[PDB]
């Protein structure tokens, strides 16, 4: 009732939601799955009843049924007045970033490179890329477009798994969670920082939160900002100081789902974990931060300063935006009226 049932993706956000679970007095409590879909697939049965997701997902999950409830919200710079949770949400800026010694790389050479993306079906990671890139090819074989990838979720034994690398001992190779070395914002941006990949579709936030000391993770440590540049669409290559005039798209924050008939159940109960655990949170952090990992991103991106309340009770379609939503829908022409399951 008054419990919510978290849906964790792989043993890492297992972890962190056991911890979770047990400071919140069960309160919260936690079901695990190998993957996102998996997930959505729990919420739909009633076996879990939300989890924090990407907006490609939300997408798929939408189609199913599910509603946005909350969204994450990062700092901002406008409506200073504001408190975090009544603020509306920016969404973040999608880029491909690549390291400045690979000279000569532009958006119009990208054909035959190798590419790291955050996973199949996520917004900056795939869809915005991989449709726009169908678009301007006129062709549905974006899987011959890179020589080589690292795109989690897809089939682990071609071309856009062969640069994955698995866990610390080779296995799960090419899996959509955090087992999978190069998974996600981060790990995709590890991907293209130890040169395995040419390129990498991440967002704005992760080139700066994983350079010049504001990670202290090993392959992070000495990355410097100046040694990468944005591919901008008009075949420029900029400063990661020049995000706003030099992305792919504006992204939908991540946003927590749950099955519509659950929704207000899942959003008061989060509201008071928030303020517990949160930001400035009574037991952060004292006991436990909600919104910390270290810069992996676990269960909520590291850098949400709280998950904010949804200015007019969005549907998906609404809470994506028309502009995104026909993006999708025609990269899916490739891969409507539907739920995959
Ligand atoms: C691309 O993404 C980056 C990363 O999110 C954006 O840069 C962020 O811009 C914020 C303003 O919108 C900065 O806000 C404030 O944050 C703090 C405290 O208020 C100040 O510096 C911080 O100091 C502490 C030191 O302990 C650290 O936690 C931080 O790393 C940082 O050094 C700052 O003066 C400012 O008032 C925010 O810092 C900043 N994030 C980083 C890491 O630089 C960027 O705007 C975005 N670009 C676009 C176009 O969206
Ligand atoms: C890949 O190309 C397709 C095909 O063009 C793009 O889809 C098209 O997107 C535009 C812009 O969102 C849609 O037009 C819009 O219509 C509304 C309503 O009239 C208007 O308010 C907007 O100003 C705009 O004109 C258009 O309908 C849509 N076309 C199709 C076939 O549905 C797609 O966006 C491209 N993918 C990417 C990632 O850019
Ligand atoms: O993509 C930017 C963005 O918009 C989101 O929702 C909304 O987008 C539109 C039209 O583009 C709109 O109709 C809305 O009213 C609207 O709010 C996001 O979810 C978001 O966070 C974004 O940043
Ligand atoms: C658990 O939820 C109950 C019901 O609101 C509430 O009384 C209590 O504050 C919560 N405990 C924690 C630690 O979240
Ligand atoms: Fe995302
Ligand atoms: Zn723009
Ligand atoms: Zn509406």
């Amino acid at each position: 009732y008054t419990r919510v049932v978290w849906c964790a993706v792989g043993p890492e956000e297992q972890k962190k939601c056991q911890q979770w679970s047990q400071q919140s007095g069960q309160n919260v409590t936690c079901a695990t799955a190998s993957t996102t879909d998996d997930c959505i697939v729990l919420v739909l049965k009633g076996e879990a009843d939300a989890l924090n997701l990407d907006g490609g997902y939300i997408y798929t999950a939408g189609k199913c049924g599910l509603v946005p409830v909350l969204a994450e919200n990062r700092k901002s710079s406008k409506h200073s007045s504001l408190d975090c949770v009544l603020r509306p949400t920016e969404g973040y800026l999608a880029v491909a970033v690549v390291k400045k010694a690979n000279e000569g790389l532009t958006w119009n050479s990208l054909k035959d490179k190798k590419s790291c993306h955050t996973a199949v079906d996520r917004t900056a990671g795939w869809n915005i890329p991989m449709g726009l890139i169908v678009n301007q090819t006129g062709s549905c074989a974006f899987d011959e477009f890179f020589s080589q990838s690292c795109a989690p979720g897809a089939d682990p034994k071609s071309r856009l798994c062969a640069l994955c690398a698995g866990d610390d001992q080779g296995l799960d190779k090419c899996v959509p969670n955090s087992k999978e070395k190069y998974y996600g914002y981060t790990g995709a941006f590890r991907c293209l920082a130890e040169d395995v990949g040419d390129v990498a579709f991440v967002k704005n936030d992760t080139v700066w939160e994983n350079t010049n000391g504001e990670s202290t993770a090993d392959w992070a440590k000495n990355l410097k900002r100046e040694d990468f540049r944005l591919l901008c669409l008009d075949g420029t290559r900029k400063p990661v100081t020049e995000a706003q005039s030099c992305h792919l798209a504006v992204a939908p924050n991540h946003a927590v789902v749950s099955r519509s008939d659950r929704a207000a159940h899942v959003e008061q109960v989060l509201l008071h974990q928030q303020a517990l655990f949160g930001k400035n949170g009574k037991n952060c952090p004292d006991k436990f931060c909600l919104f910390k990992s270290e810069t992996k991103n676990l269960l909520f991106n590291d850098n949400t300063e709280c998950l904010a309340k949804l200015g007019g009770r969005p549907t998906y379609e609404e809470y994506l935006g028309t502009e995104y939503v026909t993006a999708i829908a025609n990269l899916k022409k490739c891969s409507l009226e539907a739920c995959a399951f």
